[PDB]
């Protein structure tokens, strides 16, 4: 049994398609991966083991469906590429996570009569995901509403987050200032970088904060809080031991990218999720079920305000927050990875 | 508004397609025929004053799945011509009644995001309607288990025969011989020349029979009812007035191909069916619906025999043959135009 896993261009796309074929491969699959070599997956995916087939997809970047039903021509090299690997790799399946490079490759191995699975790991189905959910045999996705009638199995977790202690043993008998953890995304968030200093003034020593500024900040965001006359809390441009720091806050303040989402669940942990502002409100969508779930709160753009942040964290008790974190892990779902890779397993069966 | 209509080159698929286009012109609608030039629709449509567009779809025809899938670019200029005319007229809608054509035409209609209405006439669905139904929007059929789960719906019934009374008002009170009509589909079948004059020299004086031999085998048939020493009985190569047929007979013995059996279970008839025998058994599946209600009975030629027809026969009395009329019509689909011509006019509304 062989597959083939298409992702490509983010770490959102790639991350949860290297989880789902590590667990395969330990079952015995081939995988085999479809990726463009002018991105991220081109030095990634290597390190990780598994061959990848290259294609170019030049003018198909940021292409609107309306632009593919305005011109089909553009798509036609790409599917004859793909046609070509997949001629030569006999897959028995494929896999899509999303991205660019999956547009091909799905048309592919329809063409070829090759069963097609995709993962949606975001609220709003993205780019190729939405015109590419017409050929594929099987759609899941990581929260509802994306697709109407989509399985809901949640994102592929990062193992070291997967590992952390459950909220009871973690909150057992804390005391002292709320330990408030601040995450921008990968890259980080102007506005995180702004606001929570203020708040650091507001809140002075009922908090111990640790900040996450992204590539480039971390000078400007130290100085602010200092300024704030807050100089003791930690900034970081980039967290590598993701998993100890969730573990060590009692609430978290952050954008709600798609997998920061599904870790937070998995983690047990309170949120006060800052949404990027966009049209699609995707990120909003991200954080819905935590919140539905009585898990977190949303504050968008709108209501986003240094004293509705502060008075939002000022309520929130130790007690209160033990429940948040509980609540948060129920709602979540540890083992999607697996869910993907026993439905990829089941159409493989066919 | 606008509806392109796509229909092969074959009675089964024009005729439905033709109830149904003049239904939509009657309400406003402009229609457009897409087929080809040297079929039977290169002649008919444009006497019931419609336009039709044509396409070459020479080196598509006869090839099958897996020769598609190895020759994917066969059907590349099929897709050019079609989408390119439905630009030309730009449909709102399109139906796909079966033929070849129906194929090409959808793609285009797909990959122009115009919405697929799909129609299946019989029990088992033809090549192009079995993968063209990947991306129909809606999905009709006339028999159950054409399709996975389509809307049954029937299939559209020429006018004559919708006008024809019901069962009980020109049944019951009829006394005498048992009217036994026997077709043999639009071009006779050679096993019921053969074996009916047999019947009648087994059935005698008890019954009156209305022979239809398809063409070139009137006199052959009428010489073998002449053996059988019935020299009375009508034999025709073709019946102009089906209708007066249908309402004249008590019960009939023929075919099932797709069309005859919705003219039956419409005018409320009892049937002795002996489906044209082939590998794809899709007559059997027309049939059995009806069997299934118990309106009527079947035989295929495997199993076949004068004596199986004449005790089949034999035992419908004129009383049990008034109840299998009754479950006839019971069982039929009146308004299958409409039923088709509505779900083509609700999806065109978005
Ligand atoms: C452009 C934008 O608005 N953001 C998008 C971006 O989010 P973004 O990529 O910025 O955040 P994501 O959820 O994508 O990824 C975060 C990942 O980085 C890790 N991490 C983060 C910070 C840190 O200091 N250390 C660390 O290890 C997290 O554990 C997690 O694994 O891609 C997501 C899809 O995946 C989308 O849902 C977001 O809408
Ligand atoms: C050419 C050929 O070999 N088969 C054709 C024949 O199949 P076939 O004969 O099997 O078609 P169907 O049984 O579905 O339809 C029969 C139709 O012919 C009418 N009828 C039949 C006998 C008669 O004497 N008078 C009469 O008017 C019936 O009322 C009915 O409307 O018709 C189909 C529908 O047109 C075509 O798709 C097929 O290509």
């Amino acid at each position: 049994k062989r597959l083939m896993v298409m992702a490509g261009g983010t770490g959102g796309h790639v991350f949860p398609g290297l989880a789902v074929a590590h667990h395969l491969m330990a079952q015995g699959w081939q995988v085999r991966w479809l990726g463009t070599a002018d991105r991220m997956e081109a030095d990634l995916v290597p390190k990780h083991g598994i061959e990848i087939d290259f294609i170019r997809i030049s003018g198909l970047r940021g292409k609107g469906i309306k632009a593919l039903i305005a011109a089909p021509l553009r798509i036609f090299n790409a599917w004859r590429q793909a046609r070509a690997i997949m001629k030569a790799y006999k897959p028995d399946v494929v896999l899509g996570m999303g991205g660019y490079v999956s547009g091909p490759g799905g048309l592919a191995a329809w063409s070829l009569g090759i069963p097609v699975v995709l993962h949606e790991q975001n609220g709003i189905a993205g780019l190729t995901n939405k015109w590419l959910a017409k050929i594929a045999t099987k759609v899941m996705q990581a929260f509802p509403g994306a697709f109407p009638n989509a399985e809901v199995v949640g994102n592929p977790v990062r193992t070291d987050v997967l590992a952390l202690p459950l909220p009871q043993q973690r909150l057992a008998g804390r005391e002292g200032p709320v330990r408030v953890l601040v995450v921008g995304g990968s890259q980080g968030a102007r506005i995180l970088n702004q606001t929570m200093p203020q708040v650091a003034a507001k809140l002075g020593d009922s908090v111990t904060i640790w900040h996450q500024s992204g590539k480039g900040s971390q000078q400007s965001v130290e100085q602010a809080y200092a300024e704030a006359g807050q100089p003791q809390h930690k900034v970081t441009e980039f967290i590598d031991d993701m998993a100890a720091a969730y573990a060590w806050a009692d609430v978290v303040v952050c954008r709600s990218g798609a997998l920061t989402v599904s870790e937070i669940a998995a983690a047990g942990l309170p949120a006060l999720f800052v949404p990027f502002q966009h049209k699609d409100r995707q990120q909003y969508w991200n954080a819905l079920p935590l919140e539905k779930a009585g898990a977190a709160k949303i504050i968008e753009q709108p209501q986003l305000s240094v004293d509705a942040v502060a008075n939002t964290l000022a309520g929130w008790s130790r007690e209160t927050l033990l429940t948040m974190a509980e609540r948060a892990r129920a709602a979540s779902i540890p083992d999607a990875t697996e869910r993907v890779a026993n439905e990829v397993s089941r159409v493989a069966r066919a």
